[PDB]
């Protein structure tokens, strides 16, 4: 059954629909360069032992520096991944960080609506294969890495407000299914 | 003192000026999805046990798929970091692989002019920032991570023919510093 990660205190959960407005100062990142431990970001889904293709359709409203919005997966709390559109200096970007003990972050240009895009993760073995799509039609790879955690995968939507609160996130055409 | 990892057949190596021509079906990759060790890019450049700044300008004529030039971080044949333009399905892209026992790529849309285009690797303390460039003056982020090999590293200018022989790469304005 589905649950979450930190909980956010406003949200909406339907059968086919899922919003999640950020709390203050909600973040995912662990010591790399910054020197801090982020696990505040909030998270809804469901843990997995098998192998899965995960694809979503995000649209939330971007405003402030470092707002996210897209899928993450955990394995523990220095054990995770996480991806999909980050807001800094204006201009939007797509990006992932895969933390194995350490956060390894990757980012760059978005070209599609950062107000409306679909994300797809495929983990079959133990292999991680991340993509992106501006118009739900073609999936270019974002990233392509081994799984850092152990069996047990939670897959799910994820926000974040590093600095502000509020950011509203509408998940749907979620589906989680074999690879 | 500088020295080659897989020296190519063909090359120069001027005092501000390096041509590396890649060898048949050269590349750099570990184990993730495709089930091979590739460790057979060439490299030149020189081990260093300080915390620096690397930046050099590539020009290449990109056109077999798989055709990569940029720069290398060696630690081991199992802890390494390359980083740059590849060709793929016609588009060129920029992109990193940060191999730690595993390869980790991530990659993505490359703006500028794929035949002339600059790369800068900082590695102070235990973090590894990659940055490129279209223009020479700007500078954006592509990779942030932590170095995953130890007190020696290997940086230098690369290329790569997964595909091909040949691939041409001049490299120039080559500047190692303190970060």
């Amino acid at each position: 059954q589905n649950t979450w990660i930190n909980r956010p205190e406003y949200s909406e959960v339907s059968e086919d629909r899922i919003v999640i407005v950020s709390d203050a100062n909600t973040d995912f990142w662990e010591n790399t360069y910054y020197d801090f431990s982020h696990y505040t970001g909030h998270v809804y889904g469901k843990e997995t032992e098998s192998d899965f293709t995960f694809q979503v359709r995000v649209k939330a409203d971007f405003s402030a520096l470092y707002d996210q919005a897209g899928i993450f997966i955990g394995g523990t709390e220095t054990a995770w991944i996480k991806a999909g559109i980050e807001f800094n200096d204006g201009q939007p970007s797509i990006g992932c960080v895969v933390t194995n003990n350490n956060s390894d972050w990757s980012t760059g240009l978005f070209p599609g609506n950062p107000g409306d895009f679909w994300m797809r993760v495929t983990s079959k073995s133990d292999v991680i294969r991340i993509q992106y799509s501006i118009d739900g039609k073609n999936w270019p790879l974002l990233r392509l890495c081994t799984w850092p955690g152990t069996r047990k995968r939670f897959i799910g939507v994820m926000c974040c407000s590093p600095k502000r609160k509020g950011l509203s996130a509408e998940f749907t055409e979620i589906l989680l299914t074999t690879p």
